[PDB]
């Protein structure tokens, strides 16, 4: 089973993107499963939506109590060194409320890191049938 560490919140970068202090070292985290339209993205820029998944997600881990953060069951970085997990805040995921609101779309998944790929299915069906955001 997975389970959740403790981290400290350093800085957002964007809606798919938190540094942390994770034991003792700052670490730029890249939220699993999600997709999120970019402020920063490698060759456009920002997209639209990329300001307000980055504002939400902003807004929720900082204005949270406790971050803890939840490894996946294959590997912990990706080729840039950025953690690969799903975020809590105050016991919240960041990665499903962004696709709740149709601030983010369930990327393209690879076992054995897709643990919860069934449960953020099905709050992105749930955001296309509201028309939200990015399935309007």
């Amino acid at each position: 089973k997975l389970h959740k560490e403790p981290a400290t919140l350093i800085k957002a970068i964007d809606g798919d993107t938190v540094k942390l202090m994770y034991k003792g070292q700052p670490m730029t985290f890249r939220l699993l499963l999600v997709d999120t339209p970019e402020t920063k993205h490698p060759k456009k820029g920002v997209e639209k939506y990329g300001p307000e998944a980055s504002a939400f997600t902003k807004k929720m881990v900082e204005n949270a109590k406790k971050i803890e953060v939840e490894f996946d069951k294959g590997q912990r970085t990706d080729k840039y060194g950025r953690g690969l997990a799903y975020i809590y805040a105050d016991g919240k995921m960041v990665n499903e409320a962004l696709v709740r609101q149709g601030l983010a779309k369930v990327a393209a998944v690879y076992a054995p890191n897709n643990t919860h790929e069934q449960h953020l299915r099905k709050s992105e069906a749930q955001a296309k049938k509201e028309k939200l955001n990015i399935w309007s």
